[PDB]
């Protein structure tokens, strides 16, 4: 019996070995072609247009609020510009 | 059985040990790819961003009541 | 009998020691691993953030509030900043 | 009985022992590669963290009711 | 009869003087493993918090009640930092 | 008939004694480890730290 | 009888000892790859940054 589930866990780590590194292959390519940098700015960019859309009204807001279920400040920035 | 058992430890253990290494040398490519300091800098990123985010509804003065 | 129990617990201490130094073995080297002033940075780190966002809108409040049964303050702080 | 249960008291008294001083030793080791002033210092924080928070709702003037 | 009351009040008294006796080294010794001036600070520094926490706002309230069932000073001061 | 029972408080007179003595050796190591200069500002921390701390170190 | 027990807890202590290496190891090493420099900066990055590069990064 248990040189047959060894002669099975040499095929699984096999398994694994090879399909990591055609993984890592194709993922240290894909960060070649797009130059990495760019992928901050793919990632930032985005949410960071969410910032210059509103510093551009430049606000000057009040606010009023119950204590115990307060204004979620967040909802009401993005609330403004379209949360969905 | 405690010298099959003594056998199916060496067979668990050498599973446990060999997909680990798969999985760090995986995790080490991958994060050298990108460099850490892009992570990094990603990470630094969210928390800023809802700082600017918040400093943006330019809050003067507030009231809160019951 | 009571010898065979004598017996179960020099085997009950000789688990409890080993047991003990293996897991004294794994937090010495995780704690290695890790530098330990970075182990003080990551349960403080997350709670400070929530600080420097209220920190950033530098508020002016007035507080209206029953007597008895007032606003919890803790609340208010993080509720303007998602509690959930 | 008097002989056994002396013997039981010896039997229990040197388990309580034992434990104990496996549970020290734990307790030692890991107070020991943690610090105890990196236990102090996460400990300040709850409180200088609590304070930092309220002190930043700026509370001017407050009105208290019925 | 009354010998035998007697002597299991000589018994009696024995157990609770060494019962005493037992409890009492257990206290002192426990009163020399944390200093003193600690078990002083112990017992202080718990509501202490719950002072320098308040003392940090500076407030300037105003009150209002009615006369004859009025507004519990300390359950508005604890209220406001969590009384549970 | 009494002697049993004059020999029974030295049993468990003998059983309070030895326990005492292991609680508060433990307690004394416990406190040598994590010395009094750091008991003092850990009982501030309040319930969410002492929890996690207790957890963190067994 | 006893023999046996006392040769299982071999058995269960190797297999406590022998794991807690193999994971020791994976944690250095990952610890490593990226410093704590770097986890530092991605503790406070908060959840959907945090499961995002768990994704993004094998």
């Amino acid at each position: 019996e248990l040189v047959y589930a060894r002669a099975q866990l040499e095929l699984e780590v096999s398994k694994a070995q090879q399909l990591a590194e055609v993984e890592v292959k194709k993922f240290k390519q894909m960060t070649e072609a797009i130059g990495p940098s760019t992928i901050r700015d793919l990632a930032v960019a985005g949410p960071e247009m969410q910032v210059k859309l509103l510093q551009s009204l430049g606000l000057k807001s009040t606010l009023i609020t119950d204590g115990s279920t307060p204004i979620n400040l967040f909802n009401t920035a993005f609330g403004l510009l379209g949360g969905p």
